[PDB]
């Protein structure tokens, strides 16, 4: 990570978005290489979707090295797919989820060639950005540049189990509230420098994006249709949230979601989104937002399905001691909630853990609302039910 | 060659670098993309006001730089004459000055297949960030544009040139970016392919209404402000608004009427040569009002705050109060040509429209003027590179 | 009393509230004493928290002479305290409940030393005030200047049943009410003169944070996390009330609460603030507000678990005679219901007590409001049951 | 010295009273500290228009009263002068006067361990209140900022008193009362730590409201009230709000940029030191302003009001027209030393940028005076303790 006192905004020279847009990879990818590509993915997107990536660049002449990525994005593995590139390789494709799409990143970096990053869900607003999440977290690592092509399938997208795009929307939702507490503390931004407008109106996008279609994406989902407002939380939780963030910054949010990992046991269940929406609440009661504010969020979070409560997360009797720890690695030195002018301490963040948990439950009571998030077996599993009304 | 496509599309340049004195961190920014070699071009002018700040810090940092002088024609014989010049270990291209040392900077960068950095030194336009090159023949009259398949790779601003700059050249950007939201939310309102080859995005509408936003609060602070040749936030949020939001704004929403009627005006010739690009578009965008159909008080409105930016509503302040009828049914078929901006708009026109609007819009700010009293007025200098004949400061 | 043409403000010099403050005593503590200090608490304080403050005032050099309250603040009792007061003692510190904060001020007084007030618990804003209640009520006592420092520790605050918050809350609910009527009538102010605008604004801070913050700071003190929102109502309970009161006014709602002493009966088991809530309410009623603006306080306290019906008082049988009686008491002449323009007989007084009772209970009818504050055993007893969700 | 902690914590005087023809019930509140005997110190003019209102209520009850004369000097060799002048059995010691007379006998009283009663005999500023003295060189030149344990005891104000004194000494109380809810709220939103030494309470941050609010209701018609020599209880209203309410709001809260910027034009020199502190403080209000970035609009909207409070918003009223930018770079650092109030901001800031937002300023309200048309002006007068050199009514 680089400081600087310049304002920066820093983004992906291009994104692409739309609807069995694999099928059209070519007159994108042409844009930086013609001859050879390398389209990284593990064997289940392989079998799924990567070859229409790989159909389309052949029939326009190009050679495709498939490389099958192991599952695990570690330096020893990562160095192996490298060497599997050929010397002439212009262009690294990665295909799939964050481990994938972080070692397609890795890769290219390594090899000094752009990077065209293709996710195959809308879980996360990590594929635009320039970071990579280094672990129990550790670090953020800054590349020097953002990935050159974001593509995204929404054929591929809208196929995927709609708790998937759930999880998004709980990491998109956390944009607004975490880049305005950077812009508002003054502090430097995810771009290396003072925050730019810019960047504060694509979290302000983001945020009233989900909005006004963050519902109506997730019956779509559940339906199978491609309607243009899945089409709009798609780019919601991916252009918006990615751009908004990095060039805004993150806060005690991310920070408390790495927190939570120290807990281990059911916590691996979560999905990023799930953890990350919970810790939105929280940095809500660490801002002090009156009660009435909090609800309007949690309310928001129950519609979309996600956990607001300890119960939800699979972890409701966490003990004081558990919390506290979750407290000290919130505030590890390289945290993101450092950017926050409000300081705190380990206490702080336990209380403030267990009063969404109590905030969340009052407001379930208050308003009569049933439904209720039901952690899946693993963090890649489906909802238990269907959520369709 | 432009290509369409039915996917939605965002497009943008690496990074945007904006700050005082920015120059003098040049290698931090540029050792993204070069460590080794770089061509740094700029004519005599810029070599003198700033370019050497850049060449010294890549030098003082174990980089080679080959400094090119632009000899300020962008032609393509030009062009391949500086090509020429250019190592062929060079790894960057960067571009400081004005248009067409910033056009003339991505041409070689794409010619040579290499990432370019764009050094604008006033804020008069958003053509800096975009993958863009207007093509107009010797007489000035526009062409067609170019687009390129990447847009520049990095933007870098030095707030401290630019604030030295005459504040003509800010207000000209400031007519510029006064037109981003009108022209974007029309293509897009309209449905029609973006100027990023696609389906408009939401990010891009919203970069737009960031544009418009920051320049109803901060336009007139940044103008004296640049003026009293003060660095403020205030002027520092326009030169982003006037770069980086009308720049990602327009090009990932759309141009429209303002553009192709400031492309038609030019072909008046005459005095219309000394006017600024942002100077003739904010007086395009007025016309695009009145295509529009605005209610009047609307009109009002955006035609007052371009008066108060000391921007031309008026054919008297644009230079050619004389200009005839036929000279403006020149202007609307030139307007109204194929490849023009405006038939992204759903409403369609002919150019004895585009002829009467010209006037309507003339007739419109002198009754304002009347009602209001208003005596400022835009008097048009020497040249299109000349200050303002007169101290706008208070 | 004294009364003054003059427009003045009154407050304690210092007001110190945090998390653990007692083991910070002494850097708050010397400003008036470095030498010696005289630390009074009943039995059950010391053998909970007094110790802190003497283990950081010894820690620090100082002589600490360590009192026991009797439990009764009478005359005789009192001056027993004051002779085992050291000659050299500098500063009085006294430390719970009302009836040990009032012996404090009175033995501080009487000695021409300074005070420090130190809270166990936020259920009213006596704390802040240089008057102390002489007793069935018979008048105000008004000493020539406030405690010198308040002492708050929300470690020990957080920790005591909420019920005793929410009875704070009932008071802190009183000041704007009873204020706003002083200053409108244009009466003298609690302080001795002309109300200044400063007092005004302070009540209107009251009103303001109980509005956000009242329910999420019940919430976190069931749940025993001290939040930022908890600690908002213990100022609001404490320093906001206690300032807004005392330069406005006091006027019909704390009038009738004494008089409600006059039935006695299971009224001794209710707490203060519960009393002065349903007095506020009958104020609203002798004010003459819509009904429509009595429903919006009316269920606020019902959301704060305070008693809004004569039933949920104890007190659901109480006779005419009974309620006159009441009235009468309400109306003795050195009551604060005289600051009031707006004159009242025995029988209006009544006729409103039972108003508030049939409105309250035609609420609760049309929202379908089924919550209901049951009298626990005691004035000290917990709620009888978990409040929390 | 100043400790810091992590409660919440919330300091005020015991006492705040104010009333017209108060002096002449002096006793009914010095009884409350003092019985038996009392100093009281006041500057020979003061004692000719007030002071012995005090005394003689004193003694008509029974007190001994040490009446002592302020050398107009407030130096510790003058100071310790004077505590050896105050009997061993005084009880409590009396300032009345100036912001020198008042801090005088916070000093002394400080000295002695004994309470302090100070009466301000003008509205100009919200020291009166506050445990803070301002140290500066016999230049004039601000050092830094003394604390007291405890604050003053009383504040005794006699509106009569009061509403005598010229106008001038009002409105500098309103401009100072001005920068009050502009640098609390900027303390309170960074989260750092207040005047009070901790977290900031809610109470203080509505006090400093209190204060903003009463301003924009009565503030002008305190000042028509004051010049008409009429004790309304609007212009009581002001007197509260310049006293106690800005004083609590600053103290409770915090200062930020305005005084730091106030200390550091001092450095100027020159005619500067003919301005009383309100009129300096609304200025550096505006560069506060400036710094943190409000759209002109709001800027307008604050210096139009001081403007109709006749506050200087230009460096022309100000007295120095001509000040150099190297003159006003030096007011940067000193605006920045590390123990000015300006670091209570999250933002951050560097000489240059102190020096730009002077500039901003003046060009601000010389571009509002020219749009609106307003006419009126402050005029520097002999010396900061001179009356205006016009009659400012209507
Ligand atoms: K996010
Ligand atoms: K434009
Ligand atoms: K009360
Ligand atoms: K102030
Ligand atoms: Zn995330
Ligand atoms: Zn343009
Ligand atoms: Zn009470
Ligand atoms: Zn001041």
């Amino acid at each position: 990570f680089e400081e600087s006192k310049d304002r920066i905004f820093t983004s992906p020279q291009k994104y692409v978005q739309g609807r069995h847009a694999f099928t059209r990879s070519y007159m994108y990818v042409k844009k930086w290489a013609t001859k050879s590509a390398v389209v990284l993915a593990d064997q289940n997107v392989w079998n799924i979707c990567a070859n229409k990536i790989v159909d389309s660049l052949s029939q326009n002449g190009m050679t495709v090295t498939k490389l099958v990525f192991g599952g695990e994005a570690s330096l020893v593995e990562l160095d192996k797919l490298r060497k599997q590139c050929p010397d002439d390789t212009q262009v690294i494709i990665g295909v799939g989820g964050g481990k994938t799409m972080d070692s397609a990143k890795y890769i290219a970096h390594s090899m000094n060639l752009p990077s065209i990053i293709c996710p195959t869900t809308a879980s996360s607003d990590a594929a635009t950005s320039s970071l990579s999440v280094i672990y129990q977290f550790q670090k953020y690592s800054f590349y020097p540049l953002n990935p050159n092509l974001i593509f995204i399938d929404t054929d591929v997208i809208v196929r995927a189990p709609v708790r998937f795009l759930i999880s998004g929307i709980g990491d998109a939702l956390s944009t607004w509230v975490e880049t305005e507490s950077v812009i508002r503390s003054n502090s430097t931004s995810f771009a290396g420098g003072v925050a730019s407008i810019a960047g504060r109106y694509i979290a302000r996008a983001c945020k009233d994006t989900l909005e006004k279609y963050a519902l109506s994406a997730i019956l779509s989902n559940t339906r199978g249709v491609c309607t243009e407002a899945f089409e709009n939380v798609v780019e919601a939780n991916t252009l918006m949230s990615g751009l908004g963030f990095e060039n805004g910054g993150l806060a005690a949010a991310h920070a408390i979601h790495n927190g939570m990992t120290a807990i281990h046991g059911p916590v691996h269940r979560l999905m990023h989104g799930e953890k990350v929406a919970y810790g939105t609440l929280v940095q809500v009661v660490l801002e002090d937002w009156p009660l009435e504010d909090f609800n309007n969020l949690a309310s928001f979070m129950a519609k979309c399905h996600l956990p607001i409560t300890l119960e939800e997360l699979g972890i409701p009797n966490v003990t004081d001691e558990e919390l506290l720890m979750v407290g000290r690695a919130t505030l590890r030195p390289d945290e993101s909630i450092h950017n926050m002018s409000k300081k705190f301490n380990p206490s702080q963040i336990a209380d403030a853990i267990k009063a969404v948990d109590s905030y969340s439950q009052k407001w379930q009571e208050q308003t009569g609302w049933t439904e209720r998030f039901r952690l899946p077996p693993s963090r890649h599993s489906p909802h238990l039910t269907d959520i369709h009304p």
